[PDB]
């Protein structure tokens, strides 16, 4: 089920001014836990062809997030489709992972053209 | 069934690294044509107590945005409960609103302690 | 002296926890504006080889600005150089262009290898 | 001289469409050094009155950064006014510090209403 789970630090510009983490920051560590758990494996990555796209971000906001909590990104398999794969999420805090701030998905698909990956 | 149609420019800094706007930035401009649209009515805008927080964020990718392109960000209601409102969006290209960038949704609800509209 | 004077409508998101444009956005403004004023001129804009990188970004914060306050941003020849041009600014308010949010200078130079312009 | 060497890590979405890290994340990164220095010494931190507020920021770019090369920001007191400190900085990299990808400063004043510190 889970594929990765992902220390992310918080920094003092994600919050908006109404004092708490930007919405949209929260699909940025979605990202950067995508990215960094593509990295992990082996070597250096950087690659083309055949290549993923998100399709969808659905992110749901539980509990506000405040600076200077980091998070802990926990990413899932939700779905695995043919050329698409739907990884779940749990952003939680680093400090006590019973704190969740938000759940959802995200759509993934090997396209940027046509779909391919069967 | 229309809420606001919000021009919003697209900037170069949106984009990033695969060279085209980035998703996060897609809530973004969400939150901007919502925020720009409480502002007409009338005066100023600024408010406490009963306030609308966003509970979640489900933005669908259909086609890469680049720079220098700026959008037309169209909202309308597209579920109203009682104490929360799914507001719908197209963000469109302002010179070929046919091209569609992205729709889907962003749930609000006026709570922020506990839920309240009726 | 002048090279261009672009208007720059500013985000919600541009402002930090303070209430105030973050000093980083600052930085994007003047982004924005050369590469809106490379733009002008005539045709599509992209390139390669002898090309402009910064070198420096020299920033004073005047006065606090806060959203929905669009900006103008002036851009001016402050030094040529033989390989470099220091590109002087002053972004206004543009509903009041005596309102100074900031001033000073942005050094470029053609490199990005080694030293180029003569 | 030193005042902090704070360890920062780069996100993907740091970058821009060039490829390498954006100059104004460079400001954000000397940000997020300066308050996660004033957070160390003890216990909560979250003040008003005698407060300070960033005058300038001056920022020299010496070569790309580029993901996933993580930074370590060391600040120094460059000089030591009545009203104002400016803090020197080199932003370097975590794996080699003789990598040295910014220096230059960034002015602080305790104001944001007229001068005080003496």
């Amino acid at each position: 089920k889970i594929l990765a789970r992902v220390p992310i630090s918080v920094r003092w510009r994600d919050m908006d001014s109404m004092g708490h983490v930007n919405n949209a920051k929260y699909i940025s560590y979605l990202e950067e836990a995508r990215v960094r758990w593509m990295l992990g494996v082996e070597g250096v990555a950087m690659t083309d062809r055949i290549a993923p796209v998100v399709a969808a971000t659905n992110v749901n906001y539980k509990r506000p997030l405040v600076w200077p909590n980091d998070i802990l990104v926990e990413l899932f398999v939700e779905r695995l489709g043919s050329s698409s794969v739907t990884i779940g999420h749990r952003i939680l805090d680093q400090k006590d992972e019973g704190v969740l701030y938000s759940d959802g998905n995200v759509v993934v698909v090997w396209i940027d053209t046509q779909t391919g990956k069967s």
